[PDB]
């Protein structure tokens, strides 16, 4: 017997748990292949940018390195945040206020990127968490049909009870196929987002160190 | 057939009706308030001063959240008119904005409590119906001195149906609760970023004003 | 009937049943008394918060709150701020007054939250142990089905039925006692948290008025 | 009879005796300490200065917790006699009082470790006796080649009794552990509020003293 | 009938589950007896040291009390940390920097001691975590052999399935004997390490209070006669 | 069965991945651990940051203690000409703590696979069992058998898939826990070395500032 052969011999209820769980599995692997390529390219880009910006000895030197990073560059967004804060604060005597406002902006920015990074993880979490609930529904539906079988035939043996038990076991099998990959993929991506946020945080830390040092050397020259 | 099992089933159907009713009313409330705030955040991002932010937000509407946060900062500056302590103004403004963002989040969640309880207890009220059903089938066996399972099979199948309905009421309530909980958290974070911009504009304005007075 | 079931059951299952029904009576008694208590308190604080939102100084806030009642929570927080200013009369450190007032108000709001919680401890224990006393009844019930087999020397559906029906009854009563207690405990825990947040917002307003007043007074001297 | 199973039931009965023994001793000490601290907190709430608080707390016992906290603040002021840094006195006092409140909370917890273990393992030692009992009934069936369940029903019923006793030992230990854990938490909060009052009085007194010296 | 008698009648697979779980239980109780005595002696020493150092009115007085505490005394290590900080900082005008550097050193030291106390708990955690899996494996294997029994012997009755069921139950019983004590002992030690860290933290707090007060009184004597 | 055969192959390939991480992390910890204890011991008798750089001169280019000292020296070099000593101390501690965190992250590489293999291997085993027993019941339905003996070899074979699943999971769980403990202990030691680099720099700056105030 084939999986399409099993589908045909199952009742309308278990046919729907099958359709719904296979569609849940198709969406799990579709999210997986699109997000895996998205993270790979983005980590490769940020790792190169982090290495190049590590050579900067001033915020101005960092802006020169990042000049040809691209409009959609994350390191260039963080540097533009620090430059916009110095431009708007042009004419202020409080250097500590510039540093505090820049760190506030960069940390909120890094958080916002982390939120964008997981637009599909919500689907992976729900699929992994509810797939066993629907498998259990098919399990109870399955055994209920075994008892309907006993009532209808007024007989209690393996053969009368087998169609309902096989149907119950099918719902558990499909439930495990949908749930296990969604749980694994959700956790791998949640770990990758956390590791990416930490790397982007190290780049924003460098933008902050360069700005803080530059302001201190300027304040020393005024004193 | 059983009055207790009948009550479990009508209770679960009512739980499902309430789940979808909460879903349709809250979905329209979120979609509108989440889209409006994203537009307001984009427009206010262009502001170079708190006065410029008030000009952008002039035509935002009376029920605008961004306009409430800007009015909080303006009320603080008006009441503090005549104070030498600029940090005292900044601290009082951040305290006010923090507390309002929190208060809005508390209001955004109203209706999520019902979804959580429906999703969590529905399988157990379902289980109660089947335990009760099978209990009565076994009271029946004792009373009649029955030996044949075929005589109790209709009662057992009917009892197991209560667990199936329980799981059908629970699954949508769990999914809908999690979608909304994620949306509320993401909205609180966005409203948090708008309040942060109101604070940055006020803090920078006070510093530039103090620098102009010193020289 | 439920009384008919009670009569046919063991002395052990009869005790588990009466203990769980009494646990359910206490759950709903706590529920009706605390629901009215929280509603009236939330209703009173929302009105007080709206009226005190109009205050432009701590003195104005004291005038608005004058007729709030002896048992008013907003009036207690305003009296905390006033007692701090009175005891600190003659101090040059305004920041010390602000710090001591915020320390007092936050500890006060915490203490009120603890006072709201009285009764929830019973709801938590009922909701948490009811499934375990239900499990005991199940184990006891199945044990009696095996005693039945030993006594009659026969394995049969009829022989084990009294033990199985008893076992199922203990699980049913356990679920009736546990489910409401768990729900009601969580509703109240959320309501206490929401009320503490509300009382915190009123304590925040008392602090803003005192902080602003001290700053404007210091500016007038300079 | 079964030795391993009889050992599990005597072990569970002894576990029940120790949960009620811990319960009666602890209930007596806790009630006595909570009752005393509530009275002390009410009396010390009237104090307008640290000196006034020491006068109110004179009529308190040697084993009084409120008097220990007040003695901590006074020992800090005595040892710091001759220091210009008032902020250093305040910081050292708050450090001492918070560590003291934490240490008292830890002392209150003595015995609760036993109420946690009994309530957590009792269902599992119960389960072990059941598994062991049923295992031996099946060893018996294998060795004698029986097919009648009636022959092993007394052994199976005896084995399931070990899970029932397990649950009877666990339920009171779990409840009593949670009531005491809640009481310790509520007591720590109250002792914290008394230490907070000792700190407010000392902080205010130092500030008013510094203000009186600035304006002679 | 006896535990060795059951071992002999069981499968080579059930024999392996049994020996692996019994060895896991031997190591659980061996760790338990060695750590319980080394923990008792250390807490007894620190409680005496805490009582004696509570009498100190200056950091110099604390060093005199702790002079004869012993080479591996924990209270003496904390006092040596404070003294080494004052010696290395000799010639510094920033007293706040001395206080900050000393608290940094003492908190890192208290953390390092807590990590040393934790030696062996890693084994208790792994035994608690893997024992239910190896017990489950024996149960699955046992029930599998009951089905092999139904297939091999033409018949399906209590006697045919009894050897497989008895084996399955044995694996669950041993699994519970290995797992439950390892989980309990791991949690008792984790609570005891936490309580010890808190007591050692109270001793380090006293070292810090004495140093902070001493520096403040010294600075006050330099400012005003 | 082809489905049950695939879970065995999957479970074998899962054991291959377990041996891979077992071998990479074995070599990375034997070679990087004990070296740190030696470096920390030598750095402990330092007195000055300059003295620490002399001790660490012959530590090796790939030394972690030498990387932390180079971080403190690069901060002093880039900050040459700054009056704010507190800003140098703050920037150095920020750099070192982010560096220690980054090393901890690099050390965890592979443990994610050990955790998932150990946690998920019993479930792919369970799937094979459920699938096997399902086909035995399809067989009973198709033939109308009433004898458990004809369907016992298939059930015993299906239960074998859970046994193999547990045999694959147990080594991954053990190895994951040993490595998790080793990483944590190493992070703690590297943290203590970075703490020493910070204490030396902080003390040096304070003694330098005191020498300038009263020459």
């Amino acid at each position: 017997l084939s999986v399409w052969g099993m589908y045909q011999h199952a009742d309308i209820v278990v046919k729907c748990v099958m359709i719904g769980l296979i569609l849940a599995s198709v969406v799990t692997w579709a999210i997986f292949f699109s997000k895996s390529v998205e993270f790979f390219n983005q980590k490769r880009r940020l790792k190169r940018e982090q290495q190049l910006l590590a050579e900067a000895r001033s915020l101005n030197q960092a802006n020169d390195i990042a000049a040809d990073f691209g409009s959609k560059s994350l390191s260039l967004h963080l540097l533009n945040e620090a430059q916009n804060e110095l431009e708007l604060s042009e004419g202020s005597d409080d250097n500590e206020g510039i540093k505090e406002r820049t760190s506030f902006r960069l940390e909120r920015r890094v958080a916002a990127v982390g939120r964008q990074m997981g637009r599909g993880n919500g689907y992976l979490a729900t699929i992994g968490a509810i797939s066993p609930f629907v498998g259990l529904f098919g399990t109870v539906w399955g055994i209920m049909n075994s008892f309907i079988g006993i009532a209808q035939t007024q007989t209690t043996n393996l053969a009368v009870v087998a169609p309902g038990i096989a149907e119950a076991l099918l719902a558990t099998a499909i439930g495990l196929v949908a749930a296990i990959p969604a749980v694994v993929i959700y956790n791998v991506f949640a770990r990758q987002i956390g590791g990416f946020k930490a790397m982007l945080g190290d780049v924003a830390a460098q933008v902050l160190l360069l700005q803080s040092r530059d302001l201190d050397l300027e304040a020393s020259a005024a004193a």
